[PDB]
């Protein structure tokens, strides 16, 4: 229906099995009598022949499909398919396997956004296993692989070619009601940049230098998120831990944030009264770790923006609250 | 000095390049004239020939090496090398590339602990890009891949055969001084289980069922960690967000934690004066998000154990605090 997979070897099988687990229906283009049994069990419609055939492509539903996964092993065949689909089926999104760097480059030049070098991530994993058996902790080792990946991707992309900042930290931005409205409203302003952490770093691999650059340009920084267990989401905590670095956000020479302002914009399921609990009751006390973090780094902490009772929230209330968020924002701009 | 890499093609080049960035000393076994220049450029010592020659293995220093990375592509040659090494060099840890499920199985049977199927992680990434191109959030997609990975590994492992609970959340357990001593002390008690989050889940993919089972068996739960930015590490917060689930920890029928105790055991680099910051100063205030979480889940909140001044801490002070932690734990179990 929405998905076509070309090639059902080792690579296509795992990609297909992951989609099938997530409830996605697909058809397969394959031409290996060896895969007949695998295909039988897999239980999807099969088009048996060369994927480069226009007739098989059309009968597979290419003119209506959203995504083609090009899992073809042979670079020449893999590229020929890519070129055919680009020419004949302009709305069909190509996700491609690449054999190696030369193949990756040719795919990039054919307009595939992020071709996946078939052994790359396996090889990085193997590197981490070696690091761990040499005595490195698994997390430090994964971080080292993350740094190398970013570097390597930047190098191969070069070979191929050859003021408000909202730090948004909802884990499921597509599923958001309250925060999503707040952001729609904020974008109607100017000099607003939005960085959605769970969209940028689903693998919890923050690019510190990219984050520091954006902060450098901002006058007001906003930490916007749904409250989770009286606190913030894991990825926002990671962002603080990584981005607010020694010699940059604090410590000797760490003055990059001095003079800037910070707003906490948080949504909660409960209402004010729910926070009257424990030794230090009241919603305002929960701002403490954040305010302490901001102050330590030389930021000016603003009165938080807080939207309560999203659990029982009227759509009329969701709107007025979102517009007051924009209003807080506008008012800060006019003062600065 | 420490590592031998057999095979320096696409796969072996990435693995060895990663290790170079970590300053690891390695020698290479490779027979491909096309790789000679690459190897010379990195300054790499090469033993040219079949990695399956005993005399080459010996010359490469296999009798002293800590780790062999078997990056050979050909499954037969790859397996021959594995079995030869296992027979003759008993202290040499083998990290091996696997072509597919069958190769993976034969490596397991040869005594390789975690063979890495070469295209597996690459395919999962391709599957994630397809899901995202269909409109799924990048983070939700990654989470689907994590579930798929966990299930797949368990399946391939099947085929290959054919009370105190400390939740420890130091991001760098090996680099620790204060927490390491505390865990040394705690371990001298009876009925202690330690789960080290950053060792168990470097890729931040928590196994909720396993954590919940461990919690089932605990009477005292301890959150133990160094304090970072007035709060807790990113992985502990994920652990809370994931493991303290609707219908288990809270909400209708969520009574699994009722009657259990929770202790916060935290180390800080600053003393008490460090926490004279913000509108709600004082160290005790910082426990509020955690105490509120405890209360909502029916956990019994105990007075925290806090070790301060680790930045300026004498070694006798460190020992003494590690003994006092053991003491708190002991008196708890003597009281229950
Ligand atoms: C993991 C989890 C923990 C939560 N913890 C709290 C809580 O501490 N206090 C509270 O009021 N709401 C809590 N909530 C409710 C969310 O804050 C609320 O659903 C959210 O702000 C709604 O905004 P949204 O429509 O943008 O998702 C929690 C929700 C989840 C999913
Ligand atoms: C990311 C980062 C943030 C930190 N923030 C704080 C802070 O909030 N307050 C504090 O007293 N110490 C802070 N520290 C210092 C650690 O708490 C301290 O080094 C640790 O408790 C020592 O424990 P260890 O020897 O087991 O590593 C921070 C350290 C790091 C790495
Ligand atoms: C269990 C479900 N199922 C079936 O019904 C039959 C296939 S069998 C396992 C598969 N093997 C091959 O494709 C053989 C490749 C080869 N011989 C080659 O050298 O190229 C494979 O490894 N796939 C990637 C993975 O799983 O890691 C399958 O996946
Ligand atoms: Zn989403
Ligand atoms: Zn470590």
């Amino acid at each position: 229906m929405r998905v076509i997979i070309a090639g059902f070897g080792r690579f296509g099988q795992i990609t297909g099995r992951l989609l099938l687990s997530s409830g996605v229906k697909m058809v397969v283009l394959d031409h290996d009598p060896d895969h007949i049994e695998t295909l039988r069990k897999f239980g999807m419609k099969v088009f048996y022949g060369d994927a480069t055939r226009m007739d098989l492509l059309e009968s597979a539903g290419a003119a209506k499909a959203e995504v083609l996964i090009n899992a073809i092993d042979d670079p020449q065949t893999n590229l020929q398919l890519t070129e055919m689909v680009k020419e004949h089926f302009p709305h069909l999104q190509i996700i491609a396997r690449a054999r190696d760097v030369d193949h990756y480059i040719r795919l990039r030049q054919a307009g595939v956004e992020k071709p996946e070098r078939e052994t790359f991530e396996g090889a990085l994993k193997t590197g981490r296993l070696a690091l761990e058996s040499l005595g490195l902790g698994p997390y430090e080792a994964r971080e080292r692989a993350d740094v190398f990946r970013r570097f390597n991707i930047q190098m191969v992309e070069e070979m191929a070619m050859v003021m408000i900042l909202i730090i948004y930290a909802h884990p499921y931005p597509h599923h958001s009601h309250a925060n999503k409205r707040m952001l729609e409203q904020a974008r109607t302003l100017e000099g607003v940049e939005i960085r959605s952490l769970y969209q940028l770093y689903p693998d919890f691999n923050i690019d510190i230098a990219a984050e520091q650059e954006a902060l450098s340009r901002a006058d007001l920084i906003v930490w916007q998120h749904p409250m989770q267990w009286y606190s913030i989401p894991p990825l926002l905590k990671l962002w603080i831990d990584k981005v607010f670095s020694h010699g940059w956000a604090y410590g000797h020479g760490g003055t990059a944030l001095h003079g800037k302002h910070l707003l906490w914009a948080v949504t909660t399921g409960g209402g004010e009264s729910h926070f009257e609990i424990g030794a230090h009751p009241g919603f305002d006390v929960l701002s403490q770790p954040l305010q302490a973090t901001a102050i330590y780094c030389g930021l000016n902490w603003l009165p938080p923006f807080a939207m309560h009772c999203t659990f029982i929230c009227d759509d009329e209330t969701l709107e007025g609250q979102a517009r007051h968020y924009k209003q807080r924002l506008l008012e800060w701009q006019e003062a600065h």
